[PDB]
């Protein structure tokens, strides 16, 4: 009954939170209700909602000039609402394109208003982060946009660039929480939480408050959530719910400093396998951007890249197909994937390696 | 433990069955050794329930061919300003019937995209009935005709639906969907967050006429347009997983039950318990609703002053009943009693009211 779970998104989660999500599910703190049973007006919800945002507070220590939200409609939906809110007419939505998913955001943005390319590395296709000192930027910037991980491709932001001319906006969906973050250089943040975070259904924004509107309809103004401390509406219950419980774990392991480190070591596994595979297994990003997240390589054709994918299933093994758009392989590896399963993976790749 | 009574108005009470079962396998659904929450939407495992949950509510509902069934993020409020986006077009008018609070929210979702009308409303009385079909003022140029089914917040339900066909004929039934049959072609959309009367909050269940809306509108943003969901089958980027599996769950639970026409009874007799409760008061409790509308979901009253109210609701607290307080925009109380919460939570309420009214 071996499974190991490489699901690029929604995916893994931490065992502890989930039982105790199991244990808890039918009388939620003596309640005799379930957590999904509550109004989210209720103190016993409230309480809840209070405990997921104050421990991403904690955890990314989020400045007290940020508010952070839970949001429905995914980071897809955000790809709208941040033009929809920030690209006045006579200023720009600036992009920066590492991968497929920093092209979908420009392509909302186009729909509302001017845009432009900062950088892109699309020509090599996106096999690397390009240099901050290549950016384009203007003067009349609504913000730069930039992907952190680029989930398909397996690239990643080492670090970011210091932007002063207008906010930095940043699609965190596939590492946010993944190691510290300095949140100052942001003026927002965004993930859907079923990467690293929770189960699907919940999008956590962090937000310079003062940052961010006539004629947008009401549950579209960052505004209305802000002021409603995202309880303008029925939130998504259950998923902030989850959400705390993997924060609690997260907290529980010593933080984001700590889960770096195992992080670290499960990506250090795979690419150590990959490189020391004399070419057998051949790594898509350049080395020097290399995904902590996604880890994405290919066999020397697609043949073995085929053999090599049905024999991992057979194993027990779950996702390790790359995207469709780009083929190949990935190896998602979020915060809770464990180290024993990169270890499983390494051991199947060594011995498919040297039966074929 | 001591007793709980759940009158919850949103989220609310789940059927134990459901809950039971998604604890039971929790960690591991279908023999996958994951949570349905670990998995990937583009899985069979997922897929399935996916399906499934569409086929329970087609079978339930008895939804047409020609319509689809859409799983949306968002609640009901989204589904507000995603409605006139998508069809509230230039030299068009989104015309509303006000009932409550929540037609009102409508409405001024629309009036941020275009040209809208009030075709009816017992705003002036207090949204103390539905209107008479009659009475309802329509346009040519009319973009749909919008309703809410059940006004949550005021007490009062739509019996029957206009015959509607200068226009679609589109509703709000987030807290009465599935509460009784349903002749599905009276109307071009209906929607409905789910945490009322169909499972948890997180998901919006949208059923939409195909041909009315699988076409695209013009400078939407994709995610705002219904063609996005009608076109990838709600798999456009990553559904609500849990949300629509609880929402599987509970649709099973509903069929287990004898369906909407079995249910519809089961919530007669529940909402019969607390009107006679009402009635045989002589004025101690008085309920908003005019008795030709009077909800099956949401049982608003009152007691003769504010400090009677208080002291209701605090003694109901302390004996174990959750939720009765009214909405805060009306004050008073409201006793929701949507398909899942059992009789005897209302009979336990009507013994509460009895001798709170014999003892004051
Ligand atoms: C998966 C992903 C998305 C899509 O998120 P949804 O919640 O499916 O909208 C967006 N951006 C990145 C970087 C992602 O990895
Ligand atoms: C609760 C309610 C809504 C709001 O739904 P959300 O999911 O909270 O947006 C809309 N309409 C009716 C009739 C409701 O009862
Ligand atoms: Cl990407
Ligand atoms: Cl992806
Ligand atoms: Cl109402
Ligand atoms: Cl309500
Ligand atoms: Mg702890
Ligand atoms: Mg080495
Ligand atoms: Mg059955
Ligand atoms: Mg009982």
């Amino acid at each position: 009954k071996q499974v190991f779970n490489f699901n690029a998104g929604p995916s893994a989660l931490p065992k502890p939170a989930l039982e105790r999500a199991q244990k808890e599910l039918l009388n939620f703190n003596d309640t005799q209700m379930s957590v999904m049973e509550l109004s989210h007006r209720s103190q016993s919800y409230e309480e809840v909602h209070e405990q997921a945002q104050n421990l991403l507070r904690e955890l990314l220590q989020i400045p007290n000039d940020y508010q952070i939200l839970f949001l429905q409609g995914g980071a897809s939906l955000q790809f709208t609402m941040l033009p929809m809110n920030l690209l006045t007419k006579g200023t720009i939505g600036n992009y920066v394109l590492t991968g497929s998913w920093s092209e979908k955001a420009l392509k909302e943005a186009k729909l509302l208003g001017e845009t432009h390319i900062a950088a892109s590395t699309k020509a090599n296709s996106y096999q690397s982060i390009p240099d901050f000192s290549e950016f384009q930027l203007n003067e009349n910037d609504a913000y730069l946009h930039i992907t952190s991980n680029n989930t398909i491709y397996g690239t990643q932001y080492q670090n970011f660039p210091e932007i002063n001319h207008a906010p930095l906006i940043a699609d965190m969906s596939s590492d946010i929480l993944s190691r510290p973050l300095k949140v100052n250089q942001f003026g927002m943040i965004y993930a859907g939480a079923q990467k690293n975070l929770g189960p699907s259904g919940v999008t956590v924004v962090i937000v310079k408050k003062d940052l961010l509107v006539e004629q947008v309809p009401t549950m579209l103004q960052y505004a209305t959530h802000i002021k409603s401390d995202s309880l303008y509406n029925t939130p998504p219950t259950f998923s902030i719910y989850m959400l705390r419980n993997v924060l609690d774990w997260i907290k529980d392991l010593g933080g984001a400093e700590a889960i770096a480190k195992q992080n670290e070591e499960k990506a250090k596994i795979i690419y150590d396998t990959i490189d020391e595979s004399n070419g057998f297994y051949v790594g898509h990003a350049e080395k020097g951007s290399r995904s902590l997240m996604n880890v994405t390589f290919n066999l020397r054709n697609e043949e073995l890249n085929q053999q090599f994918l049905a024999k991992a299933k057979e194993q027990g093994f779950v996702g390790l197909n790359g995207h469709r758009s780009v083929g190949g392989c990935r190896a998602s590896i979020y915060n809770a994937v464990p180290i024993d399963a990169c270890i499983a993976l390494r051991e199947l790749m060594i011995q498919f390696k040297e039966n074929a």
